[PDB]
């Protein structure tokens, strides 16, 4: 009574597992009455290049080009191309960002690096002052869902991948902490392509499941401590 | 000696200090006798999103496309995009790739982001098995030139972001190690934008400094330990 959810989704095909999981987000949290918006970024041909192109009228500029300077001034001033606009206007109204991807290279897939690395900018998402606890989008939760191909035995301590936590920290604290999010448990759904159908059909359901009382959850620590320490 | 460099650079403004970094590698690699190459990215317009756009032959599984499953039959057909088997002819032929960028939310800018999701394939860069040591890169060193907008104050255990090499796990690790490169210490160039002006010089003459020597460093140890201590 009420909340927003933005989903930002990366994932080239809805008959994939990354599409049931997005699809299984949106039945759930529309049942519950949320209010519900996903950005597809395949399907937008989301652009995933920071260049000059991002900013739209004349360039504080035009003989050194600096991305993060004239995309700070751009935003302002309000001179920022409409994708970026579009999105921003899109997690300014969430109460909750859902980012709903495979892993590719312990990361997220370029697509969603250059949501991140575009609409995240200097003045919207973090200022001096305001990062960490206080970057500018304190208030929102943001969560993780990751589906991997490793196994979760490899991605323990002392396994071929080390900790799950340890290729977190780059988007967890590094990106979604920076800019004041309080960050949920990530959902991790290691390995569906090496099935069972029936132990998919189960992770979907379990994402389901937890999806129902999400608005209890607690936010992780999200600390050097948390990610690496014991 | 006798070598090749392959130079993956990620900006977009060539009179910047990663432009600056980029040249001194070019001229001393050059002095040295070494064969050099550059794929400047964003001046090629390298496309990063990783779609059904990179295979031209018959999809394996049209009903339900699969990235990784697509190209990794693609690649073995030779019926990859030209834009990705270019820069794997690069890589093949390189006894050293370097990574010239600026760090974009803790990791690398999305348009080098889609170079290592797109160019190293499954078949090229690992197999399933031959990864990590057993990698199909084995032989090729690789080295990360980065520069930050933090300073090496902010990057320790206990300053603001965590150590600097919590962020280089996701790249050195899982993916330059997984691929079976030799990962060669990193070349971190801290807040140039904060330098004064002599110590931004001294930062791109320290660079072509160790260049000069760089054919008899050791690698790193890319193991857990290295990067996260404990
Ligand atoms: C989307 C985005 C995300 C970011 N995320 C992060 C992050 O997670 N962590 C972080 O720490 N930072 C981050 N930054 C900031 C940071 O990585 C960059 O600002 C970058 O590393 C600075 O390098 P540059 O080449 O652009 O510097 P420039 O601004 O080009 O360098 C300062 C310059 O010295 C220059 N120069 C060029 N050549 C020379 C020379 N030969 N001698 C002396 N001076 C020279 C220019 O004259 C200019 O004054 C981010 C920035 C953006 C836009
Ligand atoms: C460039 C690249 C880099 C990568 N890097 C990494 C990495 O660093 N680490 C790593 O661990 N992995 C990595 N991978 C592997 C990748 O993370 C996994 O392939 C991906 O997460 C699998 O998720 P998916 O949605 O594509 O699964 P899919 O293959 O689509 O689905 C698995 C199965 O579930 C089926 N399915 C669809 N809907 C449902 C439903 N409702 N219920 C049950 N089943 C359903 C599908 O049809 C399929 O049979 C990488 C892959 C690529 C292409
Ligand atoms: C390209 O990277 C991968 C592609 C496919 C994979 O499994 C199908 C990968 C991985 C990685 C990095 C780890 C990893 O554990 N697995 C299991
Ligand atoms: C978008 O992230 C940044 C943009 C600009 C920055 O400084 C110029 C950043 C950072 C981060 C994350 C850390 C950080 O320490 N700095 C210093
Ligand atoms: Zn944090
Ligand atoms: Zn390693």
């Amino acid at each position: 009574a009420g909340k927003k959810v933005l989903i930002v989704y990366a994932h080239q095909e809805p008959k994939s597992f990354n599409g049931s999981l997005k699809n299984v987000a949106v039945d759930e949290l529309s049942r519950q009455g949320c209010t519900v918006t996903v950005s597809d970024l395949y399907a937008m041909n989301f652009e995933p290049r920071a260049t000059d192109k991002d900013i739209t009228g004349t360039l504080s500029n035009p003989e050194v080009f600096n991305y993060g300077v004239e995309t700070h001034e751009a935003y302002k001033q309000r001179s920022l191309a409409s994708d970026i606009t579009d999105e921003q206007k899109k997690v300014r109204e969430a109460d909750l960002v859902i980012f709903q991807f495979p892993l590719y290279w312990f990361s997220v897939p370029a697509i969603l690096k250059g949501w991140m690395d575009r609409v995240l900018c200097q003045g919207f998402a973090f200022d001096i002052p305001g990062f960490y606890d206080s970057g500018l989008l304190q208030g929102k939760l943001a969560l993780l869902s990751v589906t991997t191909g490793g196994t979760a035995e490899m991605y323990t301590k002392t396994g071929v991948n080390g900790d799950s936590r340890y290729f977190l920290w780059p988007l967890q604290h590094g990106t979604l902490h920076f800019c004041g999010f309080k960050v949920l448990a990530p959902q991790i759904s290691f390995a569906p392509e090496i099935a069972s159908e029936e132990e998919r059909k189960g992770m979907v359901a379990a994402w389901s499941q937890r999806l129902q009382t999400i608005w209890k959850e607690e936010p992780i620590p999200c600390t050097a401590h948390w990610h690496f320490g014991q």
